[PDB]
């Protein structure tokens, strides 16, 4: 994608930076912030496994503190918002080890 705030797109999921519309083809879809950012961050580190503490350090940052776990809380507030579609598959948790976002399901 030759463009920076350019609309990314994945087995019909699309996300829009500059709206941060994101889209099940063409049916809208309802998440917070956190997710949005999370879902952006997968969207452009497709395939490959992060531990929870790459997800926090990449999205959420260092000057604020979180657990471990609470990835697996906007984990799971993703995969809701994600339902529709059925894209919430593409959100997949790779046992004790963290999570990869796939096309492969």
């Amino acid at each position: 994608p030759m463009a920076v705030e350019e609309v990314i797109e994945m087995q019909g999921l699309s996300l829009d930076p500059t709206s941060h519309r994101v889209m099940a083809g063409e049916e809208p879809l309802e998440m917070g912030p956190t997710e949005f950012k999370l879902l952006h961050f997968f969207m452009t580190h497709p395939e490959r496994v992060y531990s929870r503490e790459q997800l926090l350090n990449h999205v959420w940052g260092t000057n604020v503190y979180v657990e471990d776990r609470t990835v697996d809380v906007h984990i799971r507030r993703l995969r809701k918002a994600l339902e529709p579609g059925g894209h919430d598959r593409m959100v997949q948790t790779v046992r004790g080890t963290g999570y990869r976002f796939s096309t492969r399901f």
